[PDB]
């Protein structure tokens, strides 16, 4: 590609992540994840095309790829995905970090917001923790149901509201510490219910205003919903109220 074209030389495979993502070295100093990539030429190049042209401090960051062979490699983010982090009981997470988790990927979905970028598949699973605890969204490029509102679900009608409302289901993913959304019904029957105005019960760690913020992301009518810089407003409120 250009500066972007990293030498395969340079990359130190370390060990195995998951399913083919592997940890690594890139020139020494830098940690990483290296993806081997199952994928045309055409859907490469345009996911390349969204990587190499958004860059935030919450966004997972490219740093190169190898294309005269093919990796992707990228900032390493030590706790691994968001949804496993949560579930982890150990943590024993004070609601404090909780709320600043839910900011972490606001910011994040802010700025794709401001580059009127759609991310489309918003969830914990597609989120990753560093070492420091920063949660960051993986814009990278089994209908998610459990996190789509109704127009999506009935017309396929994708906007910035919809990201809003996948933003709500994320915090409740949180504050539940990681259950499954509407963990007692199909996707068929969370499709009707959310149809008859059925909405997710607040998590006993959520406050009434942190439920509010995560409640107003569900709203029926796509426009009532707000924006990620008045949702990021919102959270930024709690955390100087509530701490
Ligand atoms: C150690 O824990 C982990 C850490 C990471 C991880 C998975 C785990 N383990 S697991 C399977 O969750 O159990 C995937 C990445 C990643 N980026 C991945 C990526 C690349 C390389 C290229 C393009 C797009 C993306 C999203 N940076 N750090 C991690």
């Amino acid at each position: 590609y250009g500066s972007w074209e990293i030498d395969p030389k340079d990359l130190t495979f370390l060990k195995e992540l998951g399913t083919v993502v592997k940890y690594g070295k890139w020139r020494g100093q830098y940690d990483v994840a290296i993806k081997m990539i199952s994928m045309s030429e055409d859907e490469f190049i345009e996911e390349a095309k969204v990587m190499m042209n958004l860059s935030h401090e919450k966004l997972v960051q490219l740093y190169g790829v190898c294309t005269k062979q093919i990796f992707i490699i990228t900032e390493y983010m030590a706790n691994g995905c968001l949804l496993n982090y949560l579930r982890e009981m150990r943590h024993r997470f004070q609601t404090q970090q909780l709320l600043e988790m839910c900011k972490d990927v606001c910011e994040a979905m802010e700025y794709l917001e401001s580059k009127q970028f759609l991310h489309r598949d918003l969830a914990a699973r597609n989120c990753l923790v560093n070492d420091q605890g920063v949660v960051k969204v993986s814009d990278f490029g089994k209908f998610p149901v459990r996190w789509s509102p109704p127009e999506v679900l009935m017309y396929s009608k994708f906007s910035s509201k919809s990201d809003i409302w996948a933003f709500g289901v994320l915090m409740w993913e949180i504050y539940s510490l990681g259950k499954m959304p509407y963990e007692r019904f199909t996707n068929s029957e969370t499709a009707e219910h959310i149809a008859q105005g059925l909405r997710l019960y607040r998590p006993h760690l959520a406050s009434e205003k942190v439920y509010t913020i995560m409640y107003s992301c569900w709203h029926e009518k796509a426009d009532e919903r707000p924006t990620f810089k008045i949702l990021l407003s919102n959270i930024l409120d709690v955390m100087d109220e509530e701490s």
